[PDB]
């Protein structure tokens, strides 16, 4: 029976009422609103792959004291003008956020530690910073949805996947449009069709031992 | 390097320190204390794949009345032998239900329900009701493992799987024994081997669109 799968799944997606989901959200929207950089968790680390350590440790000094030694990297120079600029209290206006690439080399946004220096500039950088920078969206918002994702549910929302769960809901892509439908009417649906579901919090499942599915760290 | 995973998944088990367990069964003691007929979650049920409807149903009413119409399949002899000595009111000692089928047409035990009728007998026949049926059992004990157990861990265990998850716990068998350990072993170990995981709510995995894993309902 095993089988049948592509066509029950296609059943199964056949079965939604799309006039009548949660909400949606066009992929265009929510491009318009959330560059991928402010999604992505990875966003929020010390960005180790993108410099040397020793690069990012210079800048942190710099920032503590506003003197001593200057990072080398070439891709060092935007972190610098941000650095020197807090030091020297110069104003970065949101103009400048939004054409900077975003992400401190610390991890999280130039805007976020930025608005930690200047509270009054809180709102209006707001745009530049990390979902989960930004305070607890409302309740039913693209925010509130998008920051209740976790790492497997943004990476499958940004490659666009026709299909992800997150939290209580099941995302359904259909064009270019998400559909959002609670669990009680996605069961509903998976039962109808004829199948059984589990949510991986791993990339993929490769290998299954008893009820465990088991990927590699490191693709 | 997902054609590391047999590899890694061998170098994960040998992380264990099998003498720092939680805790370990050997799996004749199990099957010594526990039939499978009294864990598996479908003895629970009303035994509709062994006897027609009609037959249960008729079963339920001549045990409510004492009296009206015999059910006819041949494999309802002990079930009438049961329902007639609840009627008459003739005792049916420990011995009767150790040499019993154990599980009722209408789900659940024998026992079980003969307790609820003779609550003084409770004690004696607890060997022969379901782990469902049974009280809440002491934290740490085997049967509170098991009565916490889902049916995919259920069938792991009773398949003899060499791993699954259930509740806080990884249960790893070497030889005929399982070892339990915490679920922060488990991560660490997972860790060090370069391995991520998911426990499965479903039997198994056979297509994977987004996070979502999914499995026909009928095999």
């Amino acid at each position: 029976n095993a089988d049948s799968l592509p066509e029950r799944i296609d059943l199964f997606v056949s079965l939604f009422d799309y006039n009548s989901a949660t909400t949606s959200y066009d992929i265009r929207s929510i491009q318009t609103d959330f560059p991928t950089r402010l999604l992505t968790p990875d966003s929020m680390l010390p960005q180790t792959s993108e410099y040397p350590l020793k690069d990012i440790q210079l800048l942190y000094k710099l920032a503590q004291s506003c003197t001593g030694k200057l990072p080398l990297s070439p891709l060092i120079t935007e972190p610098l003008v941000f650095t020197r600029s807090l030091c020297k209290g110069s104003s970065l206006s949101p103009r400048w956020f939004a054409r900077s690439g975003l992400i401190h080399p610390g991890g999280g946004t130039y805007a976020f530690r930025y608005a930690e220096k200047y509270p009054a500039q809180f709102a209006n950088l707001l745009p530049y910073m990390h979902i989960q920078e930004r305070p607890n969206a409302a309740e039913g918002t693209l925010l509130y949805h998008l920051q209740n994702m976790g790492e497997d549910a943004i990476n499958a929302l940004v490659s666009g996947a026709s299909m992800f769960g997150s939290g209580s809901d099941l995302w359904l892509r259909k064009g270019d449009i998400y559909y959002l439908f609670n669990e009680e009417t996605w069961l509903t649906n998976a039962n109808k069709a004829g199948l059984s579901y589990s949510l991986l919090s791993a990339d993929t499942c490769f290998i299954q031992r008893g009820n465990i599915c088991w990927d590699v760290e490191d693709h």
